[PDB]
């Protein structure tokens, strides 16, 4: 199956998905200095007060912190969305070095890491049924730095030599993800897609221009985590970006002025 690796990576992934070279793909590079003030963009709102975290699980790409999602809890509304997205998970992807790990780039610029928080329209009663639809998900974005440690982070850091391997998972209860986020909801927008395989073409992307900061020790842990399962030859998960594709007939608005 699919990867990050030089025989299954992003330049493989169109054979089995083709959308790969569709025409509202993801990532993509922000030019901040094309990207256009958009003043009916209505004001954002990250709702995230009563969300439920339950678990987080090492799925063989990523980690993600999976939510409650049965009910209008932690919800994404406002900005360029019609309607309530519901947040279902969280993941990041994340490099080798500190050079390189975001999807998404400014102005060419690669960050550490990036923070894919993952939401569906409720219109459409199930995620699933929403990744049929051209407006089923939204994605907010958020760049991270090294720097000062994330006092928000450190939960998800901690518990990370619990799931090594693809499969594991663990409890992960009471995790409040708006210790994740930065003080500013300035953003830019666009229409795009998963950015892993399926590769699907259902986005509104939100990504947020003021970075996290991190530190050192806590991406280091990140790194320290595995591709494969218990047992198998040990793959490093590092590296599990895909990069910036072309913007093709698409424009990326500005919350800001
Ligand atoms: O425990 C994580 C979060 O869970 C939510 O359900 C609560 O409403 C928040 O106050 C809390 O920070
Ligand atoms: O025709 C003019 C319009 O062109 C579009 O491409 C832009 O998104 C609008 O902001 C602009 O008003
Ligand atoms: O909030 C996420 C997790 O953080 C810490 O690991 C706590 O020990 C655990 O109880 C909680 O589930
Ligand atoms: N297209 S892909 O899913 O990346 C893939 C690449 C190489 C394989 F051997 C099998 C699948
Ligand atoms: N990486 S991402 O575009 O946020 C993504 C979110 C949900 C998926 F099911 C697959 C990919
Ligand atoms: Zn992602």
């Amino acid at each position: 199956h699919w990867g990050y690796g030089k025989h299954n990576g992003p330049e493989h992934w169109h054979k089995d998905f083709p959308i790969a070279k569709g025409e509202r793909q993801s990532p993509v590079d922000i030019d901040t200095h094309t990207a256009k003030y958009d003043p009916s963009l209505k004001p954002l709102s990250v709702s995230y007060d009563q969300a439920t975290s339950l678990r987080i699980l090492n799925n063989g790409h990523a980690f993600n912190v999976e939510f409650d999602d049965s009910q209008d809890k932690a919800v994404l509304k406002g900005g360029p969305l019609d309607g309530t997205y519901r947040l279902i998970q969280f993941h990041f992807h994340w490099g080798s070095l500190d050079g390189q790990g975001s999807e998404h780039t400014v102005d060419k610029k690669k960050y550490a890491a990036e923070l894919h928080l993952v939401h569906w329209n409720t219109k459409y009663g199930d995620f699933g049924k929403a990744v049929q639809q051209p407006d089923g998900l939204a994605v907010l974005g958020i760049f991270l730095k090294v720097g000062s440690a994330k006092p928000g982070l450190q939960k998800v850091v901690d518990v990370l030599d619990s799931i090594k391997t693809k499969g594991k998972s663990a409890d992960f209860t009471n995790f409040d993800p708006r210790g994740l986020l930065p003080e500013s909801l300035d953003y830019w927008t666009y229409p795009g897609s998963l950015t892993t395989p399926p590769l699907l073409e259902c986005v509104t992307w939100i990504v947020l221009k003021e970075p996290i900061s991190v530190s050192s020790e806590q991406v280091l842990k990140f790194r320290k985590l595995n591709f494969n399962g218990e047992g198998e030859p040990e793959e490093l998960m590092v590296d599990n970006w895909r990069p910036a594709q072309p913007l093709k007939n698409r424009q990326i608005k500005a919350s800001f002025k």
